[PDB]
C-alpha cells in the first residue's frame, strides 16, 4: 500500500439485547467547503494573487440547561 | 494500492433482539461546497486574480434544554 | 489499483429479531454545490479573474427542547 | 483500477423477524447544484471573468420539540 | 477501468419475515441544477464573461415536534 | 471500461413473507434543469457573455408534527 489518503468517520451503536432501554443518538452532520485533489503531476504557476477568506459569525447562544436524574 | 482517497462516513446501527426499546436516532447531513479534481497532468496559469469568500453568519439560537430521568 | 476517489456516506441499519421495538430514523440529506472534475490532461490558462463567494446566513433557531424518560 | 471516482451514498435498512416492531424512517434528499466533468483532453483559456455566488439565507426555525418514553 | 464516475444514491429497504410491523419510509427527492459533462477533446475559448448565481432563500419553518412512547 | 458516467438512484424493497404488515413507501421525485453533454470534440468560443441563476425561494412550511406508538 503507497500513498493514499484514509479518512474514517461516523457513528458506530451495537446493541445485542435491549430488554428495556432507549437509546437517544441523533447525528448531526455538516461539512462545509471541502476541497480534495489528486494528480500525477501537477505544475502550477500564478502571479501577484489575492486569496480573502473572511468568518464573520455572531454565534449568539446563552444556555440556561439542566439535567436531572 | 497506488494513490487514492477514501472517505468514510454515515451510521452504522445495529439491533439484534430487541424485546422492548425505542432507538431514536435522527440522521441529518448538510454538505456545503465540495470540489473533488482528479487529473493525469495538471496545469494551470494564473494571473493577478482575486478570489474572495466571504462568510456572514449571525447565528442566533439560545438553549433552555432541560434532560429528565 | 491506481488513483481513484471513493467517498462512502449514508446510513446502515439492521434490525434482527425486534420482538417489540419503535426504530425512529428519519435521514435528511442537504447536499450543495458539488463539483467534481476528471481528465486526462488539463491545462487552464486565467487572467485578472474575480472569483466571489458570498454567505449570508441569520440562522435564527432557539431551542427550548426537553427529553424525558 | 485506474482513475475513477465512486460516491455512496443512500439507505441500508434490513428487518429479519419483525413480531411487533415499527420502523419509521423517513428519507429526504435534496441536492443542489451538481456539476460533474469527465475529458480526455481539457484545454480552458479564459480572460478576466467575474465568478459570483450569493446566498442569502434567512433560516428561521425556532425548536420546541420534546421526546418522552 | 480507466477513467469513469459512479454516483449510488437511493434506499434499500429488506424486510424477510414481518408477523406484526409497520415499516414507513417515505423517500422524498428533489435534485435542482445538475450539469454532465463528457468530452473527448474539450478547448474552450472565453472573454470577459460574468457568471452570477443568486440565492435568496428565506425558508420558515418553525418546529415543535414532539415523539411519544 | 473507458470512460464513462453511471448515475444509481431510486428506490429498492424487497418484502419476502409478509404475514402481517403495512409497508407505506411513498416516492416523491422532483428533478429540474439537468443538462447533459456528450461530444467527440467540442470547440466552444465565447464572448462578453453574461449568465445569471435568480433563485428566490420565500419556502413557508412551519411544522408540529407528533409520532405516538
Amino acid at each position: 500500500r503507497l500513498f493514499d489518503q484514509f479518512f474514517g468517520e461516523g457513528l458506530f451503536e451495537y446493541d445485542l439485547l435491549p430488554f428495556l432501554s432507549s437509546t437517544i443518538s441523533p447525528y448531526y452532520r455538516q461539512s462545509l467547503f471541502r476541497t480534495v485533489l489528486d494528480s500525477g503531476i501537477s505544475e502550477v504557476r500564478s502571479d501577484r494573487d489575492k486569496f480573502v477568506i473572511f468568518l464573520d459569525v455572531k454565534h449568539f447562544s446563552p444556555e440556561d440547561l439542566t439535567v436531572k436524574v
